[PDB]
C-alpha cells in the first residue's frame, strides 16, 4: 500500500498517491469531478476523476461497479483505459470512495468542429478510427449508445479515444431513431448510426439533426432518409409508433450526394450506409472499416476484437453492501498495464 496524502479542491476532499502531484480541476464540472495530475511513476499527465456519492444508492452502486468493469476491460487504442484504480481505505469496512485514472486526452470533438473546418483527410482519419474503436467494443457485446462528438477526445498528433464522461450538444441529436421512439428491436447498429451523424458534421461544420424534442428529432429524420417504406413497416411492432409513423405525409429519400455537395462521393456513399432506417441493413463497424472512404489507413490485420466481457451481472438485482463488496473486489484484483512508451 502506497503513502496518501490530502487536500481540498473547488468544495471537495481528494485522498491520492504521492505518486500523483499537481492536482488541478478540469472542465468546471463537464466532466465529473476530475483533476488533471503529474504522474511521477512515467513522467506523464494523467487525468484522475473521484466518483461522486458511489455507493448512496443499490443504483449509483451498480453504476459505479458497471464503469468499473467496463474500463478494466477496455484494452485498445482508440477506447479509454484504465491506467489505475484506488482507494484509501484499508478494508471493505472503510470502502467509500474510489478514484479512477486515465490518460489525459487533448480536447473533444465538439470542441474541434466548433473550431476548425475540417479537411476530408482529417476526416477519414478521426471516423477511421471511431469505427476502428466500435469493432473492439462491438466484439464484446458492447453497446455505446450516447456517442457524440462530446464523447470523443483527440490529442494534438489525431490520435482519438472513445468514452463516456457520462451526465450544449444533445445526445438526442446523435441517437438512432429506433432508440429514440420504441426501444425493443437494435443492436450494436445504433452506434454507427451516430457515427453517421457526427461523420456529417465535420464534413460539414453543422449538427445534421438539431431536433427540439423526440418528435421533432425523428421529423428531422425521416426528411434525409425518406419515411419507412411496406419492408420496414412489417418489423415495427409498437402499434403507436407504426400508427404515428404511417399518419405522416410520405417523404422521399433524399439522393444524399444532393445534400452533402462537393463532399468527397465515397464519403457520401459511406454516409448512405450508416444513415439507412432500417438496423438490419445499417453497415457494421467491422463492414465499414472495409469502405473504400478508408482505404489509406484500413489494415484488416490491425483491427483487433476484444476478448469476451462477462456481462451476466447486468441481469441482477443486489444490495447496496453487495454491489459495493464487488467494486471493492475489482479494485484489489487490478493489474496495472505496462508502461513502456
Ligand atoms: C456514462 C457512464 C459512465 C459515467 N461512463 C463509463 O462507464 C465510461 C467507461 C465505459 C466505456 C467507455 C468507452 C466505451 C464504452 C464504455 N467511463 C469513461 O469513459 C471515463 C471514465 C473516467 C474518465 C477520467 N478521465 C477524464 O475525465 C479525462 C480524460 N481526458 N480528459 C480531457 C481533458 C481535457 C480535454 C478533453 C478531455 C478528461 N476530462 C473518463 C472517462
Amino acid at each position: 500500500r502506497p503513502t496518501f496524502y490530502r487536500q481540498e479542491l473547488n468544495k471537495t476532499i481528494w485522498e491520492v498517491p504521492e505518486r500523483y502531484q499537481n492536482l488541478s480541476p478540469v472542465g468546471s464540472g463537464a466532466y465529473g469531478s476530475v483533476c488533471a495530475a503529474f504522474d511521477t511513476k512515467t513522467g506523464h499527465r494523467v487525468a484522475v476523476k473521484k466518483l461522486s456519492r458511489p455507493f448512496q444508492s443499490i443504483i449509483h452502486a451498480k453504476r459505479t461497479y458497471r464503469e468499473l468493469r467496463l474500463l478494466k476491460h477496455m484494452k485498445h487504442e482508440n477506447v479509454i483505459g484504465l491506467l489505475d484504480v484506488f482507494t484509501p481505505a484499508r478494508s471493505l469496512e472503510e470502502f467509500n470512495d474510489v478514484y479512477l485514472v486515465t490518460h489525459l486526452m487533448g480536447a473533444d470533438l465538439n470542441n474541434i468542429v466548433k473550431c476548425q473546418k475540417l479537411t476530408d483527410d482529417h476526416v477519414q482519419f478521426l471516423i477511421y478510427q471511431i469505427l476502428r474503436g466500435l469493432k473492439y467494443i462491438h466484439s464484446a457485446d458492447i453497446i455505446h449508445r450516447d456517442l457524440k462528438p462530446s464523447n470523443l477526445a483527440v490529442n494534438e498528433d489525431c490520435e482519438l479515444k472513445i468514452l463516456d464522461f457520462g451526465l450544449y450538444v444533445a445526445t438526442r441529436w446523435y441517437r438512432a431513431p429506433e432508440i429514440m421512439l420504441n426501444w425493443m428491436h437494435y443492436n450494436q447498429t445504433v452506434d454507427i448510426w451516430s457515427v453517421g451523424c457526427i461523420m456529417a458534421e465535420l464534413l460539414t461544420g453543422r449538427t445534421l439533426f438539431p431536433g427540439t424534442d423526440h418528435i421533432d428529432q425523428l421529423k428531422l429524420i425521416l426528411r434525409l432518409v425518406g419515411t419507412p417504406g411496406a419492408e420496414l413497416l412489417k418489423k415495427i411492432s409498437s402499434e403507436s409508433a407504426r400508427n404515428y409513423i404511417q399518419s405522416l405525409a410520405q417523404m422521399p429519400k433524399m439522393n444524399f450526394a444532393n445534400v452533402f455537395i462537393g463532399a468527397n462521393p465515397l464519403a457520401v456513399d459511406l454516409l448512405e450506409k450508416m444513415l439507412v432506417l432500417d438496423s438490419d441493413k445499417r453497415i457494421t463497424a467491422a463492414q465499414a472499416l472495409a469502405h473504400a472512404y478508408f482505404a489509406q489507413y484500413h489494415d484488416p490485420d490491425d483491427e483487433p476484437v476484444a476478448d469476451p466481457y462477462d456481462q451476466s451481472f447486468e441481469s441482477r438485482d443486489l444490495l447496496i453492501d453487495e454491489w459495493k463488496s464487488l467494486t471493492y473486489d475489482e479494485v484489489i484484483s487490478f493489474v496495472p498495464p505496462p508502461l513502456d512508451q
